[PDB]
């Protein structure tokens, strides 16, 4: 069977099993690239990391850069949807049973606990786990994005909004592929759905996820533990900041303090990473018009880094450093979306998008590259695959 993109309401159904296994395996050449001794050496390493959220996007890069630049054991976590021979699973089935192989030919210790981390059985999985190998964790990634949340405790399912306050935040889109610059918006969010994006998006759930394996002795001496947020651009402040994601954001970073408070023998921050192409894009004000004249920019300039390049820095120039420390910004929190926000980009982005319209949308923003990225998350247009050629199943991958 031919596999090739099935793009419908700007959300890809399909998945390329092996342009998910060539996409894991350019991140990892990448890693073993980036992290050398040279910087790897002078400093601590990981030695043991659970990463909840290990299937994809900033999960996955933080998982393999922990297991190839710094030789680490890796327990991740993700809630996935498995393959049939004829039925394909979601992008980051395919991308778990590609870390698994590759780092079982490197002799590393890995299992993918597959499941909803928001869960108590779950948890439970890992707590046996990582008994069951004795040795206990120095790297908790929080990574877990998802539009919904069954609470562990009441048992309410929680839907989340990308919602502004007070008023309807209005502005551009821009459909990837068609090249058609819309005009979508999001409509002031009540009460109901505020709480219910805290209880969501927040670090409601990642402080249980310490609290339990604190109790467990399961965390080393000075244990780091993360959690990913974004901040954005001045644009977006009205769904970023002020807004509804804004709000949910708050609650994050408030438990990162909670954290450092509660338990000093640990250390928590939240990481605030550079924006890239999500699930969420497509249906969220000029964010697609953003990331698209962003990319151009920042190509351009010679900063724009993915996933596998962002996360490669982080390790190796925030965490595990030299001289030990970790840098932060004025609330307590890792900057790596420091060259999106540096001030020269952020002008000339804005003046990009101010002279887009109906036709210059292909012509004067990186819309090709945001198109690759979009694919790339499900193993389409992937470099290296020839997507011509059939597929034999759907829940093995090889070569
Ligand atoms: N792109 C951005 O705007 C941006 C930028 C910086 C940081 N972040 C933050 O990074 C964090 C993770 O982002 P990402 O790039 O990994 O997104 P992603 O959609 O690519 O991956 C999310 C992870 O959650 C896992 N999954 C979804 N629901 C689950 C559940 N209920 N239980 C267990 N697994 C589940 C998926 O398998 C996946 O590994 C998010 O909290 C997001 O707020 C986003």
């Amino acid at each position: 069977m031919i596999v090739k993109p099935m793009v419908r309401n700007n959300i890809c159904l399909n998945a390329h099993p092996q342009g998910c296994k060539k996409g894991v395996e350019d991140q990892i050449e990448y890693t073993k690239k980036r992290i050398t001794a040279e910087v790897k050496a002078g400093a601590k390493a990981p030695k043991n990391v659970l990463v909840l959220g290990c299937s994809n996007g900033y999960g996955l890069a933080s998982r393999i850069t922990a297991a190839f630049g710094y030789g680490a054991a890796t327990i991740g976590v993700s809630f996935e949807k498995a393959g049939s021979e004829t039925k394909y699973g979601t992008p980051g089935w395919y991308n778990n049973l590609a870390f698994d192989e590759a780092a079982k030919r490197e002799g590393l210790y890995s299992v993918t606990i597959d499941g909803d981390a928001f869960s108590d059985e779950i948890k439970a999985q890992v707590i046996e786990e990582a008994k069951k190998k004795g040795i206990k964790f120095d790297l908790i990634v929080y990574s877990l994005a998802s539009p919904v949340r069954t609470d562990p405790d009441t048992g309410i399912m929680h839907k989340s909004v990308l919602k502004p306050f007070g008023k309807t935040f209005t502005g551009k889109t821009v459909d990837p592929f068609t090249g058609e610059l819309k005009e979508i918006s999001a409509e002031p969010a009540n009460d109901e759905e505020a709480a219910a994006t805290v209880k969501v998006m927040g670090g409601e759930d990642w402080e249980r996820w310490i609290k339990q394996l604190s109790k467990e002795g399961l965390l080393e001496e000075g244990c780091i533990t993360l959690a990913y947020s974004y901040i954005g651009p001045e644009a977006t402040q009205a769904l970023y900041r002020k807004g509804t994601i804004g709000k949910a954001k708050e609650h994050l970073e408030a438990t990162a303090h909670r954290l450092n408070k509660e338990n000093p023998s640990i250390r928590a921050f939240v990481s605030v990473n550079k924006g890239l192409v999500t699930r969420a894009s497509a249906v969220i004000p000029v964010i697609p018009l953003y990331l698209a004249s962003l990319f151009k920019v920042m190509k351009e300039k010679g900063n724009h880094e993915g996933c596998i390049e962002q996360i490669t820095r982080l390790y190796a120039e925030r965490l595990y450093r030299k001289d030990g420390t970790i840098p932060v910004d004025e609330e307590n929190r890792i900057r790596i979306d420091d060259w999106e926000l540096e001030e020269d980009v952020q002008k000339a982005v804005s003046a990009l998008m101010e002279k887009v319209t109906g036709e210059n949308a292909e012509s004067l923003t990186d819309l090709a590259g945001y198109r690759h990225d979009f694919l790339a998350s499900n193993g389409f247009d992937v470099e290296g695959i020839n997507y011509e050629a059939e597929v034999e199943r759907f829940d093995r991958i090889l070569e």
